[PDB]
C-alpha cells in the first residue's frame, strides 16, 4: 500500500534531510537510493548516501553510484559528526539498480531526483520499455524566475541541461520543485531550534546540518530538496500549475534555464506540474512531526 | 529653451501614440525628431501613424523620417484603431531614420537622449554605423524586455523578440541604457476610472487618448494576465524622463539572448549579481501608479 | 582474435559489413546490437537477426538498442535503403531470438566479462554507444577504441554540412568523440572513394556461393549529382580498416560534432590544419586503395564456399 | 564602364585588387571604403589612401567605415609605399556608398573583399537603394575547409552576422571563397614575370607576393579574384547555389554552408566560384600591370 519510490540525489545537506523525511514516512517505500554528482564528486555523493543510511538504520535499502559527470559537460555534509558507512553499495550502476527496481516492481514507481538529472535521463533513454513502470518524476531543480547559479538558471539544471531536457521531453509526468517554491520553504532560526528541541540523534543532526548552512534577503535558509518528498506526503501544502516547461541547452546567456510557459504563449502541451507556493509553517510542522519517528 | 533634447523612435501603436502626446505636452522636453520603427505594424503604417499624430497635435514642425523595413537579421512580425485621426498634412523628410538621427546628433551642441519604444532596429543601425557620434548620445531609454515572464514567448517581450540582435547591440554599446520592461509597464495600468478621468478633461486630444485606451481594452483585455486595467507601456519612458521619482529602478547587467532554442529575445537581468558583468542598464522595477495617472491627466491639460 | 562489439542499423552496407566480419577469423564478433537510423528499431533488429540466420551464426548474441536519438526524433534513411532495410535479395526469416535485454546491457555484459579490451564498431547513429559510455564509466578501460562509420570532413550527404549517421544523433556522436576513448572515423572522405563498380559487383556474383550472391544482389539494389563511377560502400570500411589498415591513409586530428548550429547540426568539424588548441581525439580515414578494398571483400567472400 | 564600389581592408591582396581595378578601363571605381579585419580601421583607411596616392588616383573618393563587427569584437609591409597626399571624405563608408548609389544613373556593383560589416550596414539602413545595387561580389567563405577555424574563412568569421545579412538580402551575391582563391596561386616564376614588367607598380606588386601545411605550390591571391571575375568571368567556373552563414554554432561560427547537392528547400542566393584557369588569371594580371608603363 505504501508508494514505491526511487530516490536519486547528491547529498548535500538538503538531500540528506530529504532522505530523513522519506524514511520517517511509512506512506513511502523507498526502493533504492542512487547518487548523482553535482553538489560534490560522485565518490562523495555515494559516500554521503551510505553515511545517511547508516545513521538512519536502513542499510537494507539498496544503494548504487551513478554517472560520474553530466551527459555532455564537465562536472558535502559538513557540520554534524556522521557515522562511517557500515555497508556497501550494490555492485552495479545507478541506472542498473533503477532498471532492476522497475522491472521487478508490480506497480509503477515514483522517481524523485534532487541532484542533476543525469542518471534519470540515462534510464529514460536506455530503457524505453520501462517507461510504463514510471508513475512520475518529481524533481528539485529549475526556476520560473531568476536562477541561483547564473542569472537565468538554477544549479541542478545548469550542471546538466541536456539530461533535464531529456526528462521534461520524455512523455513521463514531471513534477518540479524549482526555486519559486523552494525559496519560500525557508527554515527560520526558531524552526531550527524547534527541530533541535525534539531530542533525538537524528533531529539533532538535522538541526546541526541546518546550523552549518547559516543578496537574496531570505529571512531564514531555503530547504530545497525536502519539498519533493513533502509534496508526495502532503500535496495540499503546495500550490502548483500544470504548464509546459522547456530546458535551454543552446543559449549564449541562458543555458540551463527552465522556460515555463506560464501564460500559454506557446503551442506546447503541458508536460509538468510546477510548484509555485507552499504553506511554509505547514512544511516546518511536517518536518518537525516526522522527526518524532526517530524517538 | 534649455529643455532636454530628445530623439523619439517608435512604432505607433496606441501606446507609442500616447507617449508622443505626453512628450509634446512637456516643455521640459525638446523633441528633435520622431522616426518610425516596424514591429507593431508594417513600416508604411508606423510612419503614417507618426505623421497623423503630429498632424493631430499641431507639431508638423518636428522632422519625421521612416526607418528600417525589417529586423537586422530576421523577418518582420491602421495600428491606431478606435478614434478618428486626421490624415497627414505634411511629409516626412527625404531621408532614413538613421540619417535624421545622425543629422540631429551632429548638429546638436549637447548630448541627445534617445527614446526608442519599438524594436531597437534603427537605434542599433545608428550605433553601428556612427561610432563617432556615441559621444552625442546621453543615454537610450527603451520600452522593452522583461526581467520576469515575457508577453510574446514565455521568456521574451515583443519589442526585443522582434529584433534581439538590435537590442543586444544597444545593450552592449557602452551607452547608458534605461529599460522600461514588463516588470514596470505591467504595473502602470490604466483602470476604467482613469480612462474616464482622461475623457472628462474635455479637449480633442484627451478624447483621442481616452478612445485609444477604449479600443485597446475592448479588443485586447488580457484574460490570462489578470490585469485590473490595461498596461500603458510606452509612456513610461517619457514619464521616467519627466518624473523619475515616480519610479524605482536598479542598476544591473542586462544581456539579450540571440541564440537560445527556447529563449530568443529574453532580457537576462543579473539581479543578484551572479555574473562577472559590469552593469550596463537602469532597469525600472516599480512605479507609483496613481502618480503616473496624475502625470498623464495634468499633461493632457496642455491641449486645452 | 580481436574481440569486437558490432553496433549497426542494417541497411545494406551494415549487412555487407557483418558478412565481412564473420568471414574474418582475425575477428571475434562478441555481439551485434542494433541502432535505429537507416530504419525503425524493429526493422534494424530484425535485419541483424536475418543476416546471422543467413550466415549460420545464431550463436552470436543480439540485442535491440535505443528506439530514438538521445534528444531528437528519429528520422530514417527510408527510400535510399527501401522498405525492409535490406531490399533486393531473398533473405531467411530469423530462426533465433535476440537476448532478453537492451543493446547497452549486452555491451556492458560483454565488456565486464572480457579479459582484454574490446573494440566497438558502430556503423549507425552513435546513440547506443553514447549511452554505454555515459552509463558505464567504470568500463571505459575495457574499450580499446571505437571505430565508426559517420561524418565528413568535406560536404555531407544528408544536409550540406552533415552526414546522416551523425546528423540523426549529433549529441551521441559528440559524446563518443569527447569520451577520451580513441576514435577511428570512416567518414564520407574515405567511403566515397570506396566505390564498387559494376565490374566489381559482377566479380562478387561470380564467386558462386549463396552469400556472395546476396552481397551482389544487395549492391544491385544500391543502383547522379555526386558523379560516382559506382556505388560507395560505407560500413565495410570500418571492418576493412581493422583487417588491413595498410589499405587506408589516415590522419590523427581533433574532431568536434556540431550540436547547436542553425545550418550545421551534425557536422563533424575536423581540425585538419591544426588551427584550434585542441588535442587530437580521432584517427580520420582520408583515402583507400579501392582495388585492394575490393580484393579484400572478394577474398573473404570465399569463406562461404 | 561598369560603375563599382570597392570596400576592402588592405591587406596586400586587397591592395593588388585595387591595382588591377584601376588598370581596367572596363571598370569605373566610384569610391573605395575601408573595412576592418586584416588590421585596425585606422590602418586599413591609411592603406587605401597610400594605394591611391601610389596609383595617381587621388580623384577617387575614400571613406573609413565601421570600426568593429556588428556584434563582435575585432597591413601592407614589404615595399616602400608613398605617404597619403590626400584626405578621406568627411563621412563614413556607408554614407559614401549610399551617396554613390543615390546619384548613380544605373545600378552599381559592390566588391567587398574584407569583412561584410559596411555592406550589411548599407543594406539594412538603405532598403530604398537595393534597386541601385546590381550585385555584391565578395572574397570570403569556403565550401570546404576554413583558413581561420576548421569550418570558417577569416573574412566571414570576423563578422558572420554581416555576411549572413548580405547573403539573405535578396541582392545577387558572387562568392570568391577559398575553393577558387586557393587555386589562384602565384608561383615564384609568376612573381618574377610581374617584376620583369619594369614599372614602379609591377615592382610593388612583386615585392608583396615575394613575401605551409596547406602544401601550396605558390601563394594564393585571394582578393584580385573578385576583380578578375568582373573582367573575365570566362576564366572561372561557378555554380548557382544556396549559401547560409552559420552565426550560432558551437564549432562552426562563420562557416559558409553551401548547398552544393541541393539537399535543402532553399532558393539559390549566390554564384559560387569553384575553379579558375590559373595561367589565364596570371596573364590578366601581367597584362593589366602594363597600364602603369
Ligand atoms: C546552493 C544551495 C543548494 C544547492 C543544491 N542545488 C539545488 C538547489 O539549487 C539543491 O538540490 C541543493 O542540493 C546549490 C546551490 N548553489
Ligand atoms: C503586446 C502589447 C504591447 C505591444 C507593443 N510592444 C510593447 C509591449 O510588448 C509596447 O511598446 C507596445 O507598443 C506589443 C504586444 N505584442
Ligand atoms: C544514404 C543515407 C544513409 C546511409 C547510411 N548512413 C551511412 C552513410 O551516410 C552508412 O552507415 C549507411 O548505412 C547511406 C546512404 N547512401
Ligand atoms: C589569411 C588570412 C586572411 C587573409 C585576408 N582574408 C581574406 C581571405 O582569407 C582575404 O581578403 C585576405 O585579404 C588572407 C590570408
Ligand atoms: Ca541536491
Ligand atoms: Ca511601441
Ligand atoms: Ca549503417
Ligand atoms: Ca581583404
Amino acid at each position: 500500500s505504501a508508494l514505491p519510490i526511487l530516490l536519486d540525489c547528491d547529498p548535500g545537506h538538503d538531500d540528506a534531510i530529504a532522505i530523513v523525511l522519506a524514511l520517517a514516512s511509512p506512506e513511502l517505500d523507498v526502493k533504492a537510493i542512487t547518487s548523482s554528482a553535482g553538489n560534490q564528486t560522485p565518490e562523495k555523493t555515494l559516500r554521503n548516501v551510505l553515511r545517511m543510511l547508516t545513521l538512519l538504520n536502513r542499510t537494507d535499502i539498496p544503494v548504487a553510484g551513478g554517472a560520474v559527470k553530466p551527459l555532455m559537460r564537465e562536472l558535502g555534509l559538513d557540520g554534524p559528526a556522521l557515522p562511517e558507512p557500515t555497508f556497501a553499495p550494490q555492485n552495479c550502476t545507478a541506472v542498473e539498480l533503477m532498471a532492476k527496481t522497475l522491472r521487478e516492481s508490480a506497480e509503477p514507481v515514483t522517481i524523485v531526483s534532487t541532484g542533476p538529472q543525469t542518471n534519470v535521463a540515462l534510464l529514460l533513454n536506455s530503457h524505453p520499455e520501462l517507461h510504463s513502470k514510471i508513475a512520475r518524476i518529481v524533481i528539485m531543480g529549475g526556476a520560473m524566475g531568476l536562477g541561483n547559479w547564473t542569472p537565468a538558471a538554477e544549479f541542478n539544471i545548469y550542471v546538466d541541461p541536456e539530461a533535464a531536457e531529456i526528462v521534461f521531453q520524455s512523455g513521463i509526468p514531471v513534477v518540479m520543485a524549482g526555486l519559486d517554491v523552494t525559496h519560500k520553504a525557508q527554515i527560520h532560526v526558531e524552526d531550527t531550534e524547534r527541530f533541535r528541541a525534539i531530542g533525538n540523534p537524528v533531529s539533532t543532526i538535522v538541526a546541526e546540518l541546518l546550523d552549518f548552512f547559516l543578496k537574496w534577503g531570505f529571512v531564514g535558509a531555503p530547504l530545497h530538496d525536502p519539498c519533493t518528498i513533502a509534496w508526495l506526503l502532503k500535496p495540499e501544502l503546495f500550490t502548483s500549475v500544470e504548464r509546459w516547461v522547456g530546458v535551454e541547452t543552446q543559449g549564449k546567456y541562458t543555458q540551463g534555464m527552465t522556460v515555463v510557459d506560464y501564460y500559454y504563449l506557446t503551442g506546447n502541451k503541458p508536460n509538468a506540474t510546477v510548484m509555485v507556493d507552499v504553506d511554509r509553517q505547514g512544511f516546518v510542522d511536517l518536518l518537525a512531526d516526522r522527526l518524532k519517528f526517530y524517538a
